[PDB]
């Protein structure tokens, strides 16, 4: 009821519509992206600095690191929202890589609608330090977007892009998009 056709609008970028949302995947360095929200995949202490999290916390800067540890010591959080620091975004949403990936992506979408944001960029959440399997992660990310659209929740959100560190993981995402296409 929701999926469009898979195509390539730019070299190495693959896209398809899911309802009103353009869903894109590409390999590369997420810290060079511009979007309303960039997602970080981190530990339950919000202070991992290994893999994608290292790149994100180093580029964002020390004020963002301090925002993370301050919120961490205030309550038990499933995720936290900070400033963008020196990343090209309005906010970073830091999710726990070991948590249910569908749940994490649902929360990111909801928070973006609350702020009337249009664009999101995320990594292949949980495939690094958390060692979740790449096709289970791809299935969960795309399932969350489908559910959000099915419920009529997409209003401000128009683009969701996964920027993936390993080309081998990109290949898994592309196969999952082809499975779903109209
Ligand atoms: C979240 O799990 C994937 C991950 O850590 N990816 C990753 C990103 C950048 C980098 O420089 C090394 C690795
Ligand atoms: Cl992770
Ligand atoms: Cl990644």
């Amino acid at each position: 009821m929701f999926y469009g056709t898979v195509s390539s609008p730019d070299s190495g970028v693959y896209e398809m519509k899911i309802g009103s949302i353009i869903f894109q995947v590409a390999s590369g360095d997420i810290t060079k992206e511009e979007a309303d929200v960039i997602v970080n995949s981190t530990s339950n202490s919000f202070n991992l600095k290994a893999g994608v999290s290292k790149a994100i916390l180093e580029c964002a800067g020390q004020n963002v690191e301090r925002e993370c540890s301050q919120q961490a010591q205030q309550r038990k959080n499933d995720y936290i929202i900070t400033g963008g620091g020196f990343l090209r975004c309005k906010n970073i949403i830091h999710v726990i890589g070991g948590n249910d990936v569908k749940s994490s992506v649902s929360s990111v979408l909801q928070e973006c609608e609350k702020k009337n944001y249009s664009s999101i960029c995320l990594p292949a959440i949980g495939t690094g330090n958390a060692k979740q399997h790449p096709d289970k992660v791809a299935e969960a990310i795309i399932d969350a977007i489908e559910d959000f659209v099915q419920k009529g929740s997409a209003q401000s959100v128009k683009k969701v892009k996964v920027v993936i560190f390993l080309p081998q993981v990109l290949d898994v995402f592309y196969a999952n998009m082809k499975k779903r296409e109209g």
